[PDB]
């Protein structure tokens, strides 16, 4: 995964952007650093993680299930995340 993945400008679809806007601000454009910020900090602060497991987050009973289309992942997963995220935004140039 090159550096320059973060840079990428985005245009979230409806699903993605109702979750951002309950970590951020509501904007047009974001970068996929903005992105994985926010999505990050969702998961942080909803607790979507186990403490005694920190690596996977559990989402079956949350929106981000919905989102990702999975009942868990693990956040070492990068290839795997940005798919999941990517399905959920347009890029933009
Ligand atoms: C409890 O302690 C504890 N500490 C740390 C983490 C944690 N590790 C990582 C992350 N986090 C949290 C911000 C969610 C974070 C992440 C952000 C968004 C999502 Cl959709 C999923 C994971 N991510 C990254 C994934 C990718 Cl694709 C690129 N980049 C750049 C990352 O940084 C990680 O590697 C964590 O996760 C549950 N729990
Ligand atoms: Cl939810």
């Amino acid at each position: 995964i090159p550096a320059s993945e973060q840079e990428t400008l985005v245009r979230p679809k409806p699903l993605l952007l109702k979750l951002l806007k309950s970590v951020g601000a509501q904007k047009d454009t974001y970068t996929m650093k903005e992105v994985l910020f926010y999505l990050g900090q969702y998961i942080m602060t909803k607790r979507l993680y186990d403490e005694k497991q920190q690596h996977i987050v559990y989402c079956s009973n949350d929106l981000l299930g919905d989102l990702f289309g999975v009942p868990s992942f693990s956040v070492k997963e990068h290839r795997k995340i940005y798919t999941m995220i990517y399905r959920n935004l347009v890029v933009v140039n």
